[PDB]
């Protein structure tokens, strides 16, 4: 089978054969597409196949397919699984695995960078204090005083599902949200429930608009523990605008390091339930979503108010006007402070080049159009006009349930 | 099989039962989503007809009635005897409204029940087709107060006698490839413009030349007609604050009227069914004007605004895009030609989708097409999970006739 994808701007046509390596399911059927749905304890049985399939990929990538080293490693993993019911990855396999989970992440527009990933093997970690130390080193290494470097830290894999390592924060660095008695929210409304859990666990909340949350860390299935990231390790950027002097007085800032901490990394059948990873921002993640979603900081009105836009009718495009200015301000601020950031024009152009290169050398690039297209200015970016095929390859990053829903408290 | 969609901004959760009536296939499988792909006998005819008449009689609350049974029997006899059948006027009107109600890529469906249907099944010649079309254009334009309409020409018989409107829309501008190497006018219309010229059209060779209609009746070779110029309402584009904007020399037409689709009702195929509503501003301001392969005007507008074009991160493109779209909306509003902005349209679509979930058990919606091509996430449709599936009656895309037609 060959599937073709067209670009409607360039008329470039690509042929995908890689989708033939897909096994996981999409959510879609013959009768129903679920492409815009956000969300569409293993035994030995399922395991050796997953292991073998991963190891065959690994050994092909390094041009050693079928070699003695390849065969002995299959043999070795086979026997490890029968004797212990699981197995351990070699460092080189873990690194290759983590790189490929990113390469395979179909909602990631930043994948041109996939092969440049610093992998911190934290599989020797046993306690939450150990996790905290690991995460500080990650944050410091990745921050690099503004010159951001992609990185991932990988904690011990799942065993019986009763001893999971988990980072309870959704990202390593986020701002607290506090729901007020009058129904308004102070700070980030996306973090209210998590902030409540931190408070209940003993965090002394400053109750401001940009309070960096404490890490809440679960090791070996134990109850999680609170730690404050050292403030000197949290790089932040005050947001100002190049032409509008009043913009700074909105009191806005953001942190420099985007670091997803709630996902599951699957490599060769093994499950790494705590695998925080970080890169750098595309400007719209902050300027469009973080600042301008109604359920987030929601600053559009106040900005358009300061700009004296005609707010009487939507068709003055006052929201679109304020939206561009805010996004200009975020890119300007990060740039002036020398904190790595990419704009959505540059990021999407790089992605199309990456995607074409992947079609040529790999036979495809799974891509989720719903997520890859930026949330402003969609059609003046080259990805809008690009047909994409979304399917699931392993190694992979997966969503997992928030741990407060599933954790059995020990006391 | 019983599905939930969530809006992530409002936490509103809707249950879809309507997908169970899904009929056609999507392009997707359990292994590959094709959500972003643009194009993903008497035996079969009776099931198709019954399925339709059942939903018709159910809609008028006479399901299982004597009138229902009698009609089903009537239609059955007609197929076995004549190999096809004819829709009653009421069935045609119902079917056309429902094909619009079912159009998963249409954001304007809150309007679906207010559709004027023109029954042109009595038409026999291209000249007749032209007369019907002018009347459609004039009815729908309504001196700027636009009214939704569809004109339905005779159904396909043996496939050798198709009615087709060769144009993709009733009103579009010509495109000409130049000795220069650049394109004059609308680059999307170069091939069709050459067919017009090949067929006799004397092209003015300008940037905004309304194309002639190329009409095919009873599967004959198509013929050329000019829409009377006084029936084509156009809007000159100016900006409310930039004096220089009008000097770009831009205009657009008021009536968007898609004329290349196939309407399928109860298994019958209406290969010529041009239909029209009114524009959402972004369709012109973002796509017609700013697409690289369309009028591609971003650079020239950016220049007159004196923006910093040295680096993409000044967001000059985004700035210019907003002003072009302000100018479109302003111009149409000033000349009193119906238009809707993308905020207002997507808000109405969210209201429409809620009515539909409550009253019909779902609403098929293609998120990739529903979300406007600028400012995605400040419109409510961005945060709204949607299920896409194919219900009949339906509008379908069909092969350009020049690739099909034996001359
Ligand atoms: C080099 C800098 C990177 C940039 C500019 C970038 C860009 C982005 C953006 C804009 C998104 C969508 C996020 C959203 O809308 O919430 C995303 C998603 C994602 N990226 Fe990246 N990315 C980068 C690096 C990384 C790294 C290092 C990884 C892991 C190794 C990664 C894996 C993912 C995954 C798994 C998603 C989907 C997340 C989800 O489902 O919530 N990306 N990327
Ligand atoms: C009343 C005002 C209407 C508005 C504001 C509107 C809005 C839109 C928009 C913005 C699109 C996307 C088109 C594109 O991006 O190229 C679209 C597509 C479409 N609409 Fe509507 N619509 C209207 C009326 C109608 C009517 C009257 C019909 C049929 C009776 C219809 C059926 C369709 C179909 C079948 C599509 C998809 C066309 C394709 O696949 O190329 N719409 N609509
Ligand atoms: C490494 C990197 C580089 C550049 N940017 C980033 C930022 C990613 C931040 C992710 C925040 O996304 C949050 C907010 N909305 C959906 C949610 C993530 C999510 C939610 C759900 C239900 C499913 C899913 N797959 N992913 C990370
Ligand atoms: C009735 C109405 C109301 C408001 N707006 C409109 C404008 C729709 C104009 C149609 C323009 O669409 C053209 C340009 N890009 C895709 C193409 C239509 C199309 C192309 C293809 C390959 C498949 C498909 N289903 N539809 C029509
Ligand atoms: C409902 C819909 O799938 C949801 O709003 C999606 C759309 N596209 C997105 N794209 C990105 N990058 N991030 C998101 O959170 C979303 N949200
Ligand atoms: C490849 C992708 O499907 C294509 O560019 C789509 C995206 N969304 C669209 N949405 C609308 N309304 N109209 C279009 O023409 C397109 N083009
Ligand atoms: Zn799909």
């Amino acid at each position: 089978r060959f599937l073709k994808v067209k670009n409607w701007e360039t008329d470039v046509v690509l042929t995908d054969t890689l989708h033939l390596k897909s096994t996981l399911e999409t959510g879609c059927t013959e009768h129903i597409c679920m492409g815009s749905i956000m969300l569409p304890v293993r035994t030995k049985d399922q395991l050796f196949p997953l292991a073998k399939e991963f190891l065959d990929q690994y050994y092909s990538s390094i041009k050693r397919f079928g070699s003695k080293a390849h065969m002995d490693r299959l043999e070795e993993v086979n026997k490890e699984i029968e004797s212990t019911s699981t197995y351990q990855l070699k460092d080189t396999e873990l690194i290759y695995g983590a790189k490929h989970a990113w390469r395979n992440a179909s909602r990631c527009v930043g994948r041109i960078q996939w092969s440049k990933l610093q992998v911190f093997d934290a599989r020797d970690c046993t306690t939450a204090h150990g996790m905290f130390n690991y995460i500080c080193n990650h944050v410091k290494y990745a921050t690099n005083k503004g010159n951001l470097r992609s990185a991932i830290t990988i904690f011990p894999q799942r065993t019986d599902g009763k001893h999971d390592f988990r980072v309870w924060n959704s990202q390593l660095i986020r701002y607290a949200g506090y729901k007020q008695p009058d129904g308004s929210t102070l700070g980030d409304p996306a973090n209210v429930q998590f902030t409540e859990i931190c408070i209940q666990q003993g965090w002394k909340a400053p109750r401001g608009r940009f309070d960096v949350l404490p890490l809440l860390l679960q090791a070996n299935g134990n109850d999680p523990e609170l730690f404050q990231i050292p403030p000197e390790l949290v790089l932040e950027v005050p947001i100002r605008h190049p032409k509008f002097d009043w913009f700074k007085d909105l009191g806005l800032k953001w942190y420099g390091l985007p670091a997803v901490s709630n996902m599951l990394l699957e490599i060769g059948g093994l499950e790494f339930s705590a695998c925080p990873f970080s890169g750098w921002y595309m400007g719209t993640e902050i300027g469009v979503r973080d600042y301008c979603d109604n359920s987030r900081y929601n600053i559009l009105e106040e900005v358009a108010k300061k700009m004296d836009l005609d707010m009487r009718k939507t068709s003055s495009l006052w929201k679109d006007q304020a939206l561009v200015e805010i996004n200009i301000a975020v890119l300007y601020s990060f740039q002036s402070d020398k904190v790595t950031i990419v704009d959505h024009h540059s990021a999407t152009e790089s992605f199309i080049k990456h995607m074409e290169n992947e079609y040529r050398c790999r036979g495809g690039c799974p891509a989720d159009w719903v997520w890859i297209v930026p949330p402003m200015s969609g059609s003046i970016t080259p990805v809008f006009h690009q047909e994409m095929l979304n399917y699931r390859l392993t190694p992979s990053f997966e969503y997992q349930p928030d741990p407060w829903n599933t954790h059995v408290w020990k006391g």
